[PDB]
């Protein structure tokens, strides 16, 4: 069907929709085009509703009539406040996000998280000495644990000049933020600080409200995301390369299918521990399965094939035809990004649609709440659970429609700098060879205004062509697996540089770094090669982009990207173009604040266009002649 | 004209808009108009914009199509979201205000803030020891005030299974907050926590959404805004009862007039420092000027009237037509609630327009930035600002219209306890014999929907003949005292219960309690009166009411009262009626819940009567005629 085959260009996206219409089940899909036509003063940013004097909307008329809001404000302010809000939100949701994971490294230090433990002890010692705990390298694990988690907690409170991992960004990039007022003080501070900023009454200056905006994702990128990281890295152990599957051909119709969704591998990875035990594997063999079968969805997907293989269902767009496979047996979510479409979904069939996050409550959903002291036993009850829906299975109702395809996932900066023998010179000296012309992370999402993964898989197919390496994290994981990128054999699809370089270290020409807080990770090497080289962040030849983003989180991630010196291409506006001045900031007027900016095209060739002319520009500011 | 009328119940508002009028001036009341009739989706609560997938409205078609967004999510979602980010923007500013007072207080412990002090030493050293300061009584100030600061930094930190001030609440409320997961841990931390919950497809359960939204809120009125409030009055000194004038006729056409605007007295103070300098005053009087007259708007007005008796000029909607009296010769603003129109019509006179803080930037403004280590400098700067504005005054463009009238302000919970003389005992008293039936803490702001301060000012008088003792902050601090209610002689206005104990105590009817974060201070008195007779203060009999809010930090200040235990009276609905559940439990479900709810009545009258049918039913449930 054309109207099907418009929605996604995948094979097992269109068989799940085409039983979604047969069954009379309504997807993302549908009530993407129920909300189409958009209302046009919230798609322009032009509205406001932060008090009741209003709500205001802000015209464009000849007689000047509905120009400012009750207050007086104008659609500047207008518009850079409701963008405001926006980053702060999704600055919010990896600060939740960071603080779990330091609030379970605490659990583990005080012997209050049975099943958890510290299992990159190495890495505990060396994150712990960069960051000034004495004698890391020697004094017992729960004391050095205990005192990084002293030094996590203090970047959630409110008496830093600074956060503790941006140490790592370049002196000249710390110098620049500490002159513009952009350097990131608190996680939860610059949050709280935009929602006082966006207040009627407070901030009515576009500029002063972007640079906060600016201020309080950096403080995501290198506060609530990278704390994510690496104490998800301590905690549940360092990324090595490794190979898996992805698609819905890896749900498997003789086993107990459970689907973890959501983001925080503080949950998923006790999910995979409890289907390991004999008892619980045991009671899945009397109901009939031959066995458990684990498989991801989105970004806690993500953390457990970069950790353990765990194969991928799917991203964003796949979630709800996930359960339409018939083939869920439970979903076990957290927070963030879990549609609840999907409860009404699973309740069309037998799944058992859990939550297990006091954050992620869904009404309707079977609520089994997991913390660190209890994730262990509760675990095991959402897995029983689990077994107890797939007895109730209705066998004609099951099409699970594709075979997967493998990937090779694993890629922390840790394994990067392994395959290159210990040290980042080999790549150093590939770019300045002009074997890697330079390196473009293609991070976020999926959304319905653009067919499923087509820009997605068009730029990174662009990019290695033109001999760029693409570091994948997030949504855009799936796409580029199930396209065949993700292998070593897919040197094939680059330039003759990049195929060069990665048939001699072994690897793909895209490379999977993890989730969307491990876009911190990508900031972490960004870092590594300016400091190395000497020169900003802004003088890398790399990029950054989200063709397909939807959510709050994508916009922070951009915004500190660009905030960082990475020029970031987005597929779709956010909803700004309402104030032709806070537009031109974003696309142009920062790169003059902050040596980077937003770019804004659908076409996935010209955003490739775009993202290769500053690799161009940035390789002769360092001088390159290659 | 009719239309001027029907704007304001107050003559210097109505001259001033018949000036406004004749000099093509456009004020908040012109965009009100504009603006209506407004997005009905907007108005109902049942539109999103959190996230482009969307953006997304809510409908009711017999198509059935509109009745989710693209993510799913229902109206009873999306309205619980909306209404839970915009209780945070208003916890997030007071967060931010007490914020800036623990930097202050730690500027004054480290010797880096000229100019400021501890002004109320002994209450420094109460404060500390309540919160656990060792030896608080005896050692030196400036070490026991960086102790202080740690334990109040400590609440904007993420390590806390509560606020450090939440012991003031009886154990039965503790209780209570714990089981129902709404005891406040962190300032920031559960703003921070209601912005994830409201991202798309994290809290997608209206229910946890609003008790989120309690905690968020009670994490300002036990957490930032008693922390401002509680370090103002260290830094500052105690509020005492004292004598002072309200209306815009406090400005005067022989001085220098400079408004102070916004919130923190953290400038406001030193403001009015600058003034007091010789050498300033002299530069005033060189250009002409018998003196310099600091003149107070809105909540940082309602500081230097509670600690330093400065006359408030007015209120939220007095502030556009404070300029329009043509005599303001500077106006000095920080943050929230400074409408930015302010530049456009100082821009109309010689007025300049003064913003102080990095947070409180307005386009087009002259910015001179103050910090603890540059307010006795940079304020003196923009005293002197002001005094060569005034060099420039048309003088046929002055027109100041009224006579001012007195007011008593002052009342700290320490200024009533000492008229009391010592204890509550009396006040109890009063309550037990029926003399005082309850009190309701009458709060907040002016909205362009309600004619300016009809309901304020009719609520309190209705109360006060109840035999209800009215607490006032806020912009209804301007109301009472424009209409005659803020002095002693006003016990004649009360019933003759309220106005013997009034007149036995020499204080007025209705108590001015001071600045918005100052709601703490009614927190406080409940919590001291609850654990005295060993109840909940959901047993108390008590109110509070914001006849014509406007602002997002007026729905934080009713839902931590609600939460609390308080009946909370609101004049207009927030945007949640697109959300007959959401609504229902901000009426009906909280009473259940946490022993108090929400009320929506744009009758001040009929307001009256819920609110002392309340204060009834509670005194019946005490044991009590
Ligand atoms: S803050 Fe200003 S623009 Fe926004 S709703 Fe209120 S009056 Fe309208
Ligand atoms: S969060 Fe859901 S309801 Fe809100 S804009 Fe996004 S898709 Fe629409
Ligand atoms: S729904 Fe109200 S302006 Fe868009
Ligand atoms: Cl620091
Ligand atoms: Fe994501
Ligand atoms: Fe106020
Ligand atoms: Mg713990
Ligand atoms: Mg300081
Ligand atoms: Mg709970």
């Amino acid at each position: 069907s054309k109207t099907i085959r418009s929605r996604s260009i995948w094979d097992d996206a269109h068989a799940m929709l085409e039983k979604a219409k047969a069954e009379g089940i309504s997807t993302v899909w549908d009530r993407a085009a129920e909300q189409t036509p958009a209302c046009k003063f919230c798609e322009l940013g032009t509205t406001c509703r932060n008090c009741i004097m209003g709500p205001c909307r802000i015209a464009n008329r000849k007689d000047g009539k509905m120009r400012l809001g009750v207050c007086g404000a104008d659609a500047d302010v207008i518009v850079a406040r409701n963008f405001g809000r926006f980053i702060a939100g999704g600055a919010a949701g990896h600060s939740d996000h960071g603080r779990d994971l330091i609030e379970t490294l605490e659990a583990v230090a005080e012997g209050k998280a049975p099943g958890y433990t510290i299992r990159d002890v190495a890495k505990l010692r060396r994150i712990a000495a960069e960051l000034g705990v004495a004698d890391a390298a020697t004094r017992p694990a729960h004391d050095v644990a205990a005192d990084l988690v002293t030094i996590c907690y203090n970047d959630f409170g409110s008496r830093r000049n600074a956060l503790a991992f941006l140490a790592r960004a370049p002196q000249v990039r710390r110098d620049l933020w500490q002159r513009l007022g952009m350097t990131p003080r608190g996680v939860d501070r610059e949050i709280a600080e935009m929602m006082h900023r966006t207040h009627m009454g407070c901030d009515n200056d576009h500029t002063s409200l972007l640079v906060h905006a600016a201020r309080t994702a950096l403080a995501d990128g290198w506060g609530g995301s990278m704390i994510g990281t690496e104490l998800s890295d301590i905690l549940f152990g360092t990324p090595r390369p490794r190979q898996s599957t992805v698609n819905l051909g890896v749900l498997r119709k003789d086993a107990v299918n459970i689907l973890v969704h959501g983001h925080n591998p503080v949950v998923s990875e006790m999910i995979l521990a409890a289907t390991r035990e004999p008892a619980v594997r045991q009671a899945a063999q009397d109901a009939g399965a031959a066995d458990i079968n684990v498989a991801g969805l989105c970004c806690t997907g993500n953390e457990l094939l970069m950790r353990q293989g765990i194969p991928m269902a799917g991203n964003h767009l796949m979630t709800e035809l996930a359960i339409v496979t018939g083939a869920a047996d439970a979903i076990v979510a957290d927070y963030q990004c879990i549609m609840p479409s999907l409860v009404q979904i699973a309740a069309c069939y037998h799944t058992r649609f859990v939550t297990t996050s006091p954050k992620g409550r869904f009404t309707g959903a079977t609520h089994v709440e997991v913390h660190p002291h209890n994730a262990q036993e509760r675990c095991r009850e959402i897995v029983m659970l689990a077994i107890d829906a797939y007895t109730r299975r209705d066998p004609a109702r099951v099409d699970i429609p594709s075979q997967p395809v493998s990937i090779m996932s694993g890629f922390s900066n840790e394994a990067i700098l392994e395959a290159l023998g210990g040290t980042p010179k080999p790549l150093i000296d590939a770019v300045v060879a002009g074997q890697i012309r330079g390196f473009v992370g293609i991070v976020g999402c999926n959304n319905p205004k653009i067919r499923q993964d087509s820009a997605n898989v068009t730029l990174t197919r662009e990019l290695i062509r033109r001999d760029i390496m693409v570091l994948a994290t997030g949504c855009v994981t799936t796409a580029a697996g199930k396209a065949g990128l993700l292998v070593p054999e897919a040197a094939s699809k680059a330039g003759e540089g990049l195929a060069a370089v990665c048939r001699s270290l072994g690897v793909p020409p895209v490379l999977h770094m993890g989730s969307c807080v491990d876009n911190s990770r990508i900031l972490q090497l960004c870092a590594l090669l300016a400091t190395t080289l000497g020169v900003d962040i802004s003088d890398l030849p790399v990029g950054a982009s989200s063709p397909e983003w939807y959510s709050e989180k994508a916009a922070a991630i951009a915004m500190y990207a660009v905030a960082s010196g990475i020029p970031t291409h987005l597929g779709l506006p956010p909803n700004i173009l309402g104030s032709e001045n806070v537009t031109a900031m974003a696309l142009h007027g920062l790169q003059d604040v902050v040596g980077a900016a937003f770019m804004v095209e659908p076409d996935p060739v010209k955003a490739a266009d775009m993202l290769e002319a500053h690799i161009v520009a940035r390789r002769a500011r360092l001088g390159l002649t290659s």
